[PDB]
């Protein structure tokens, strides 16, 4: 009993909302359960359940999601077949070549007709459906479920599941069954030769050669297999699960994978247990008892309660206090999980999500600027978990960065779980070398100041920073100054001459002044240096800098045209493309600000079916007739 690699089977179940994810998951644990990472165990297996994000888009939350699962289920609303969403899902487990199944859900609501999804899926997505089962019943009839790989039949007596007789395929579909269990007879054949030559004959392979010959073809992505049912009436939930079992992968049937060493190379992560350990946290959940939880993935070696870990991802070092394992209904601490699987790790600060933990004698190992801002409490706590953002000064209250309104998460993960003005951050330098000075007489009232300074900035490759410079010879300006100078200077960078944005990729150099043995201060070169500066600004024809984007647009060959085409309206620069399995997608460069709602965009431009993602590439000027407009 206890734990055999074989034995492992981890999935999550990607769909939507309404296909039936939840009800989906609600049950299976119903049933395993008797006869954000739950597991149970069913017929000698242990199925470890990761949560998916579910919320349709998201990806950075779905890629972990999913490079830390090894099934995955997609499970669609059998009322409409791949319906625009679903679809979108499959694209993200088609990207991370996860292998899977299909289940035509809600196979009793009035639509429901199991070809309707097996025509689309085939057209759609492009897949090569294998039928695995065919229903009984119509519809709101549908009582029992055929399987056409042993023949034999299933009907559930109701919609709870307190019933359900195997019984002999009723002469009703006797044929329709024949015909199906052939075709797939067949498949099998392309996948292992020793069938065919029994197709080839007529004759009949054993159980295990179809169930296993069909496995290999799975678990290889040239096909999926087909199961059908309804969750919210009881039928087939158990089926679904043997299928589980019967075709889906263990760890390591799953490639080894790759990672960045230091000194470069990605490199074999093999599951081996009496191996140098390495994992993965992808979800951090603070819990009511033990508080703050990681959920973790083992990929080699083994992690035992109390014991220290290097998390190369922060430098950090830290100790594992006790491990758990969620089951729905009870945690349960133990004091080690091995290479494969995985489980919560109570007990843990500074580290985060993504990140990458190793032993303390093992080989360490690793697996954004936020160009957009709006207008105490809640930061901090906030801004313990999502590095991404930030809490920033700027002329008093700008929470700034990354993907639209994923701000509006942490504008609701605020104002509920404790404005406006969503633009683009622009920059500002310039684009001549300029000589310039800066000067400061004042009385003040009787004490009077001076500060007078010389300097020449230059136009900054766009990339590298700001540089100060100091050609002063021999005091002209005394040294306990000159820092002053620098903080001026300093400030006068925070709001450009233009419309008033960070200055940047300039090279300061002071080069003379003077000064009055005593009228000259500290306050004093401060000031002709935030002089010295946003004068030499605008006087070297400034530009206005904006995010040019780099972004990945998924869509079908179907509207691959219109969409090049909108997208090349966003002033944006095609650069190449690839394609994804059944559909192809774009790279380009579009400039940020020509980019906003483009999400339903895409989403009308595509029927729903197209899915885009964006990383700031960098920063490039803008054409006056950009500038002219936007300094107005």
């Amino acid at each position: 009993v206890e734990y055999d690699l074989k034995r492992l089977r981890n999935i999550g179940i990607a769909a939507h909302i309404d296909a039936g994810k939840t009800t989906t998951t609600e049950r299976i644990l119903y049933y395993t359960g008797r006869i954000a990472v739950t597991t149970c165990f069913w017929k000698d297996h242990r199925i470890n359940i990761i949560d998916t994000p579910g919320h349709v888009d998201f990806t950075i939350e779905v890629e972990r999601s999913m490079r830390v699962l090894d099934g995955a289920i997609v499970v669609f609303d059998s009322s409409q077949g791949v319906e625009p969403q679903s679809e979108t899902v499959w694209r993200q487990a088609e990207k991370y070549k996860v292998p899977r199944i299909a289940f035509a859900n809600k196979m009793d609501k009035t639509g429901a007709d199991l070809w309707l999804v097996i025509r689309t899926m085939q057209e759609r997505l492009g897949a090569r459906p294998v039928v695995m089962q065919l229903p009984i019943g119509r519809e709101d009839t549908f009582s029992g479920i055929i399987d056409v790989l042993r023949m034999k039949a299933y009907t559930y007596g109701n919609d709870l599941g307190t019933d359900i007789r195997e019984i002999p395929i009723p002469e009703e579909y006797l044929d329709q069954a024949r015909e199906y269990h052939e075709k797939l007879v067949e498949v099998a054949a392309d996948f292992d030769e020793n069938i065919m030559l029994k197709y080839l004959e007529g004759e009949e392979p054993t159980e295990e050669e179809l169930v296993a010959a069909i496995r290999k073809g799975t678990i290889d992505l040239k096909i999926t297999p087909v199961f059908l049912g309804s969750a919210l009436k009881n039928k087939g939930v158990q089926l679904l699960l043997d299928a589980v079992v019967d075709y889906l992968p263990s760890p390591l049937d799953i490639p080894p994978i790759k990672g960045t060493t230091p000194e470069g190379e990605v490199v074999e992560i093999h599951p081996d247990p009496n191996g140098p350990l390495a994992a993965l946290a992808f979800k951090i959940m603070a819990d009511p008892y033990v508080g703050r939880l990681t959920f973790i993935r083992v990929y080699s070696g083994t992690l035992t309660s109390g014991s220290y870990v290097y998390n190369t991802t922060k430098g950090r070092k830290e100790r594992v206090a006790r491990l758990l394992r969620m089951h729905a209904n009870h945690r349960e601490e133990v004091e080690e999980l091995k290479a494969g699987d995985l489980g919560a790790v109570v007990g843990l600060k500074e580290t985060i999500t993504g990140d990458t933990l190793v032993g303390e004698d093992a080989p360490r190992v690793i697996l954004i600027d936020v160009a957009i801002e709006p207008k105490s409490q809640a930061l901090a706590r906030l801004a313990e978990e999502d590095p991404t953002f930030r809490v920033s000064t700027h002329p008093q209250t700008i929470i700034s960065g990354m993907g639209e309104l994923h701000l509006e998460i942490i504008v609701d993960r605020l104002k509920r779980e404790f404005v406006g003005k969503p633009q683009v951050a622009y920059r500002e330098t310039i684009t001549k070398p300029v000589d310039v000075e800066g000067k400061f007489i004042r009385q003040t009232g009787g004490r009077g100041q001076y500060g007078h300074v010389k300097i020449k900035v230059e136009p900054l490759p766009r990339g590298s920073g700001f540089e100060f410079v100091n050609a002063i010879v021999g005091g002209v300006i005394p040294k306990e100054y000159i820092p002053a100078v620098q903080k001026g200077i300093e400030e006068a960078m925070q709001s450009g001459p233009l419309i008033g944005f960070p200055v940047v990729d300039i090279k300061v150099t002071l080069y003379d002044g003077s000064y009055h043995e005593v009228d000259s201060s500290e306050m004093a070169f401060k000031i002709a240096g935030s002089m010295a500066i946003k004068e030499a600004v605008q006087k070297g024809d400034p530009v206005i800098l904006e995010p040019i984007m780099r972004v990945e647009v998924t869509t079908p060959e179907e509207y691959m045209g219109d969409v090049i085409g909108d997208l090349n309206a966003r002033r944006g620069q095609i650069l190449g493309m690839e394609p994804r399995g059944n559909a192809q997608v774009i790279r380009a460069f579009v400039p940020l600000a020509e980019m906003f709602g483009y999400a339903t965009d895409l989403r009308s431009k595509t029927q729903g079916r197209g899915s885009f993602v964006m990383f700031f590439d960098h920063y490039q000027e803008v054409p006056k007739q950009v500038q002219e407009k936007l300094i107005k």
